[PDB]
Order: structure tokens, then C-alpha cells, then sequence
């Protein structure tokens, strides 16, 4: 009976499933699909970080490491964001996390805090990798051109570029991670000049909301995150010598 398993509730929505084992009572997150999915499996079994979803296997049922502490999304208040300290602290093993998919050539391409769960100590990880995509193999990087990711979330390059650089998207969605979780607001529907808020930001109207509602330290980071130019935007390395980064924080 070990290798029972009890689907024991729907943790969200293509479904993901609570599955709890009859005997140990251990628990797993269980992604169904109708029956892309064979890249997802075969990227899911190189992965191995603590800040990364784990993969145990598949049945189609992916078998996958249960995160009890549910979705970053929801620690977000509206208008209000979270205290700087606990963003601060998710926002450093975002970092890890994808610190780690880079360094084995893997971009995840939607990160978004309805994929970024939390355990039972309340330890991000980073989960989903049905839109991820390998950026780097032999050392030889290959730039990417197709559409992924969600419009507020996206680097403004896959706008308006044919083929860019990975590693500068996925920088900039956790730029705008960074906001939400400081202000509770997103600060545009999308990177485009249509957009009076993205305008805005590019003309450095920061008494604007939402960069009115963030403090001068973390808000002189999202100054080096959310550059247009992506070979101008900071890379993961300086964003880890950055003043905020490092500040010591307390609730
Ligand atoms: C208390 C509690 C815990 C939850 N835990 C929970 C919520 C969700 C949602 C489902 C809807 C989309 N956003 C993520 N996904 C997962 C996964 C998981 C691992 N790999 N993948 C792909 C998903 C593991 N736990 N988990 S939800 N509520």
C-alpha cells in the first residue's frame, strides 16, 4: 500500500491535485494533464535545489514535492504589499533559486508569485516549469524568440525585440515580484510606452504610486532591475552586492 496514493483536494488550476500517501501519509502535489509535457518532465529531473520544487516522478500524473504554505500570491495584501523584512527574505531565495536554474541553463520564463509557493517554514520555491526553456547547453547560449510569460510580469525586449537574451527576462520578472510584494500593486498591465504607468516610471515619476509606497533602499534596486535596455539591466551577480540586498532587516 506504499505506493497508494489518496487525492485528497484540488490545490488550483491542467490541474494540481494534494495527494496524500494511504500508508506513510506523506504528501504530494500531483499535476494532471489531459495528453510540452515531456520537456516538462524531462527539465523537472534535472533539477535539485531548495528553493526549487522537486520532482519525484510520473504516472499524465507529475509527482511533485508539496508545498503546504501555498502561493507567495497570497501573502501579497492589496495596496499594502508585505513587511520589508519578509520581502526581503522571499526576494533572497528567489534569487537562489534562480541563481541555480541559470547555472544549469534553464530559464523559467513565467515567474509570477502564483508560482512561487511556499513550504511548511514558509521557504519559497520555485515551481512550474511547463513554460521553462534551456537558454545554455555546452556552453553555448542560444537566444530566445518566442512569446512566453504573463504581460505584467514581461521584459519589455520581448515587445519589441525578435530574439533576446534569457537571463535579463526572467531579472526583470522578479523586479516585478520585488514591487508587488513591497507595494501589493503591479505597476502596469505591460512594458509598453502605451502604458501611461510604464511611461512613467521611465520618466522616474517615483511619487507615483506604487514606488511612492517603497522605501529609497529596495526602490534604488528596482532603479537596476527594471531598465528597458536589457544589456544595461543588472545582473543577478551585482543585484547580490546591491545596498538593499544586503541591508540587515528586522520585523
Ligand atoms: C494550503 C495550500 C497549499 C498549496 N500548495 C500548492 C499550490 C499550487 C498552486 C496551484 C495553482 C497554480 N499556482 C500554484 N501548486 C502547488 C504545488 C506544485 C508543485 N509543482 N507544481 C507545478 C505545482 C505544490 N504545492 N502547491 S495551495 N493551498
Amino acid at each position: 500500500f506504499v505506493e497508494d496514493w489518496d487525492l485528497v483536494q484540488t490545490l488550483g488550476e491542467g490541474e494540481v491535485q494534494l495527494a496524500v500517501n494511504r500508508v506513510t501519509e506523506e504528501a504530494v502535489a500531483v499535476k494532471i494533464v489531459d495528453m510540452n509535457i515531456k520537456k516538462e518532465i524531462c527539465i523537472n529531473k534535472m533539477l535539485n535545489h531548495e528553493n526549487v520544487v522537486k520532482f519525484y516522478g510520473h504516472r499524465q500524473y507529475l509527482f511533485l514535492e508539496y508545498c503546504s504554505g501555498g502561493e507567495l500570491f497570497d501573502r501579497i495584501e492589496p495596496d499594502i504589499g508585505m513587511p520589508e523584512p519578509d520581502a526581503q527574505r522571499f526576494f533572497h531565495q528567489l534569487m537562489a533559486g534562480v541563481v541555480y536554474l541559470h547555472g544549469i541553463g534553464i530559464t523559467h520564463r513565467d515567474i509570477k508569485p502564483e508560482n512561487l509557493l511556499l513550504d511548511e517554514r514558509d521557504n519559497l520555491k520555485i515551481s512550474d516549469f511547463g513554460l521553462a526553456t534551456v537558454f545554455r547547453y555546452n556552453n553555448r547560449e542560444r537566444l530566445l524568440n518566442k512569446m512566453c510569460g504573463t504581460l505584467p510580469y514581461v521584459a519589455p525586449e520581448l515587445l519589441k525585440r525578435r530574439e533576446f537574451h534569457a537571463e535579463p527576462v526572467d531579472v526583470w520578472s522578479c523586479g516585478i515580484v520585488l514591487t508587488a510584494m513591497l507595494a501589493g500593486e503591479l505597476p502596469w498591465d505591460q512594458p509598453s510606452d502605451s502604458c501611461q504607468e510604464y511611461s512613467d516610471w521611465k520618466e522616474k515619476k517615483t511619487y507615483l504610486n506604487p514606488w511612492k509606497k517603497i522605501d529609497s533602499a529596495p526602490l534604488a534596486l528596482l532603479h537596476k532591475i527594471l531598465v528597458e535596455n536589457p544589456s544595461a539591466r543588472i545582473t543577478i551577480p551585482d543585484i547580490k552586492k546591491d545596498r538593499w540586498y544586503n541591508k540587515p532587516l528586522k520585523k
